[PDB]
């Protein structure tokens, strides 16, 4: 399937134990896609002061369309030193590994895979 229905645990930035997916744009997109498939991917909602508490490169989920079955269609865009690899809509949040942090909510998305 080109798209997969996922429910992503929304984590508070100060709870996150592993604050990024790796060290290159290509690695973080790779790792983010693997964790999304394995159900080991969390979402941090971007507000003032969140991104400097996480590790670059960042992986964003961005709205790719204007929401089948409640699930917003999203795609991945990475960012490193102010350059983004990908072009998409509004940021829903930044992806991080999930290693058992208690979420505050769940974000239903349809992921272009």
């Amino acid at each position: 399937k080109t798209h997969v229905q996922l429910s992503l645990p929304v984590l508070q930035v100060r709870d996150v134990l592993v604050r990024g997916f790796g060290d290159s744009v290509e690695e973080v997109l790779s790792e983010a896609r693997q964790h999304l498939k394995d159900g080991t991917c969390g979402l941090v909602e971007v507000e003032k002061g969140v991104l400097p508490q996480l590790e670059q490169p960042y992986v964003f989920i961005k709205r790719s369309d204007a929401a089948p079955h409640g699930h917003v269609m999203v795609e991945l865009v990475a960012e490193l030193e102010g350059i983004q690899y990908g072009r998409s809509g509004e940021t829903l949040g930044v992806l991080v590994p999930h290693v058992g942090e208690i979420p505050v909510a769940y974000r239903k998305v349809l992921l272009r895979k």
